[PDB]
């Protein structure tokens, strides 16, 4: 009679909450999409070990057209649990879900874990400062999608931080680099001269947000743009000007030019 | 030989992550500030259990004041942790105490945790569409802080969301509700006169997220505004215009009025 919605958090099986754990071995049924993002540092095995359970993964179709045929029915009868990578409901396709639970007659409730939403605080950059967010999604055919660019420019002319969530094919296992966001940035820019993302654009890149080792890099376009930031998953934020403090952070925890002390402050 | 600043999540102490509790588990010295936000289903004794350490609770002016000389000096020797409630670098000022740690010689480590600012996702409202953010604080003496409403004027104007912290005075056990938060928004109303926030704003009610059972209501201000949410902590949410879905969740959900689902596009 009950399904949990039950975050995995950042990076690795570790990142889930122990409510979400200890909630998690207690189902019946376990399920988990990885499509609306992936779990770059564990395998479905070893999160499959971790909850000592067997965890059946459903697709977006399964989701968006069969939730109510895949998972309710059990949740009727049983306690099912839905696992996500981040924290449940921060994709926007997920809160609708809880209305169909309502609908078939079960209960639901979420447990939460860490969002890259809120883990971009590791940055430095306060997180009230952070405006609206986009996703930059990769072009393809005759189709160019820019609005992730002027999101930037409305933030920025406020005076406030952009996060830009990366594209991700997910099936494919397929993650875009910052240095991908990067040169299709500077290619929008060419295209629109709004004079919002230049070679002298001062960005920040965290990868891997969640792991020990995560790599916190903040600089500008024209010297991060070839840097190697290690492996997936890529977060690239286009800060609005800089509160001193902030800036103090970027220079002394992710190596940025003492130069935005002056220039972005 | 290190210093980690693990966070303890939204509610209880299970809302701290598998990482962060074994972490946390083998650290020689425990520290921990309670005066950042209110963990509101636990206590300092279940948390203590459960990580099996003694822990040092520090008051905001050993944190602001002596960190230096309270913290580090022993996580130069030993491998320490600091707990904070939600995620340790959240509306908090602790990211600077990584550059005070640097700075001592000593490397630090942040392990993430549930956060409210990611966990309103829980309300509907779609997190892309959250704009800058803000806190009502408590008014004192002849200081009555106002910027929260030009934060909540300049996202609507945009059609974003509007995220509102409410003051938390630890020390006095003080914290603030989404009445009283209302009540002080009406009244910047009738000074600044910007038609901003009126018995007729449409706001959103989330306390206590991270329980089980937290408290989501939606609706009009003049509705809400003498309404029990139940026991703090609470946070306030002004929506900008709203997507047919949002609307749809709050009024299944949240029990919001049905006309909401008619949008004005
Ligand atoms: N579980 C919870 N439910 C509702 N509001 C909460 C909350 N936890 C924190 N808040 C809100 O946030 C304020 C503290 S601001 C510090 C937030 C913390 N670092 C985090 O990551 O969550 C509180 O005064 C309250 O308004």
């Amino acid at each position: 009679m009950v399904l949990y919605f039950i975050g995995l958090g950042l990076y690795d099986e570790r990142d889930i909450t122990v409510k979400g754990l200890e909630i998690a071995k207690k189902c019946d049924y376990v399920f988990a999409e990885f499509y609306t993002s992936l779990m770059a540092g564990t395998t479905l095995g070893r999160i499959q070990k971790l909850i000592g359970k067997k965890i059946r993964v459903l697709s977006r179709e399964d989701v968006e057209l069969n939730f109510e045929n895949i998972v309710l029915p059990l949740a009727k009868e049983n306690d099912v649990a839905f696992l996500t990578p981040g924290d449940p409901l921060v994709a926007t396709t997920h809160a609708e879900l809880r209305i169909r639970a309502k609908r078939a007659g079960v209960e639901s409730y979420v447990i939460h874990a860490p969002s890259i939403y809120s883990a971009v605080g590791i940055t430095g950059l306060h997180i009230y400062k952070f405006g609206k967010s986009a996703t930059v999604a990769y072009p393809e055919g005759n189709w160019f999608p820019t609005s992730y660019y002027d999101v930037i420019k409305e933030n920025a002319e406020r005076g406030l931080h952009t996060l830009l969530f990366l594209d991700i094919k997910a099936e494919k296992r397929m993650y875009m680099t910052a240095n991908e966001a990067m040169e299709l940035l500077l290619k929008v820019e060419d295209m629109k001269k709004g004079g919002v993302f230049t070679d002298d654009t001062l960005v920040v890149v965290l990868a891997r947000a969640g792991s020990l080792n995560p790599t916190i890099r903040a600089g500008y376009v024209k010297d991060l743009i070839r840097e190697d930031f290690g492996d997936p998953p890529h977060i690239l934020i286009v800060p609005g000007k800089l509160h001193i403090v902030e800036a103090e952070y970027l220079v002394e925890i992710a190596g940025a030019p003492r130069e935005i002390l002056r220039v972005n402050v």
